[PDB]
């Protein structure tokens, strides 16, 4: 699997164990004037986030 | 919980328990023209989706969005 990534240097390539791509958003401080926090990447199984973080998985390349 | 929901006949009031909202979204034939078919709920874990479906969770009254298509 690959999945897009936080960073746009980084690998695409997800760990063999990990066919799950997600997009993690949450809100900080300055969540109204700059934009919702993101995180990217693979996972074994889509995340549990905490209270007020939102999370969106799929299982296809580059899906996120 | 409240949660957006798939159709009118449903009430926005989750069941007990059930605390995540969901946006589930999916390809049928006509996906590149029409966009993504798309159902909203209640449940009390995110589900688990195959391949070819996309699943978004949030645990914040009716934080469950969908866009349809082009912006607005």
């Amino acid at each position: 699997r690959t999945c897009n990534k936080t960073f746009s240097d980084q690998s695409k390539i997800c760990p063999p164990g990990e066919n799950i791509c997600y997009t993690k958003t949450w809100c900080d401080a300055f969540c109204s004037q700059r934009g919702k926090r993101v995180e990217l990447g693979c996972a074994a199984t889509c995340p549990k986030v905490k209270a007020g973080v939102e999370i969106k998985c799929c299982s296809t390349d580059n899906c996120n």
